[PDB]
C-alpha cells in the first residue's frame, strides 16, 4: 500500500529533527520510503509570531494495516518530538499525519482517512502535488482540482 503522510516542525531549526524522522520513517517494519518532497517554509497557520514550518510530504510504501502505520507514527512524534507539537496553534516539535492510505476509507475513533483538513491546508497539499500530481482521492475528487478551485498561495523551499 502507498502511504502519503505530511510532516510538519515548527522548531527554529528544524533540519535536524525532519531528518530524524524520515529516517526513522524509514525504519518501520515492513515498511520504506518512496519519495520524499521538497522541504517547504511556510508562514503559521496561527499566530504569526512563531517560528515558520517546515513542510513535507512523504510516499510510503507499507503493508502494515493503517492503525498499526498510526501506532508507529505516534512512537515517532513522542521519541522525536515533545508538546510543542501539541499547542493548538503551535509550536509543533514534529506531527506525522496520514493524509492517504492507499484509496482507503477511515474513519474511526483513532483515525480518519483522507485526512480531516487536509483539503483547508495549501501547506500540506503543496507537498503532496510535488510527489503526486496525479493523485485521486477515494471519492475521486483530484488533488489538482482542490489546489485549482482553492487557489492557495505556492509555496517557498526551505
Ligand atoms: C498549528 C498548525 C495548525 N499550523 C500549521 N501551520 C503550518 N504552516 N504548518 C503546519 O504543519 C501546521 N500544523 C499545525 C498543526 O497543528 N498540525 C497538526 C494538527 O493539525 N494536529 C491536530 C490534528 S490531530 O488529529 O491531532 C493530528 C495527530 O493525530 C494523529 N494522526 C495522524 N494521522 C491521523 C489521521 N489520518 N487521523 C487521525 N489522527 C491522525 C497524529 O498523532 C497527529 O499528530
Amino acid at each position: 500500500t502507498v502511504a502519503y503522510i505530511a510532516i510538519g516542525s515548527n522548531l527554529a531549526s528544524p533540519l535536524e529533527q525532519v531528518n530524524a524522522a524520515l529516517k526513522a520513517l524509514g525504519d518501520i517494519p515492513e515498511s520504506h520510503i518512496l519519495t520524499v518532497s521538497s522541504f517547504y517554509r511556510t508562514p503559521p497557520l496561527g499566530p504569526q509570531d512563531q517560528p515558520d514550518y517546515l513542510n513535507a510530504a512523504v510516499a510510503l510504501e507499507t503493508s502494515l494495516a493503517p492503525e498499526e502505520l498510526l501506532n508507529h507514527t505516534q512512537r515517532i512524534e513522542l521519541q522525536q518530538g515533545r508538546v510543542r507539537k501539541a499547542e493548538r496553534w503551535g509550536p509543533r516539535t514534529l506531527d506525522l499525519d496520514i493524509m492517504l492510505f492507499g484509496n482507503e476509507v477511515i474513519n474511526t475513533e483513532r483515525l480518519t482517512v483522507p485526512h480531516y483538513d487536509m483539503k483547508n491546508r495549501g501547506f500540506m497539499l503543496w507537498p503532496l502535488f510535488e510527489i503526486a500530481p496525479e493523485l485521486v482521492f477515494p471519492d475521486g475528487e483530484m488533488l489538482r482540482q482542490i489546489l485549482h478551485t482553492r487557489a492557495f498561495d505556492k509555496l517557498n523551499k526551505w
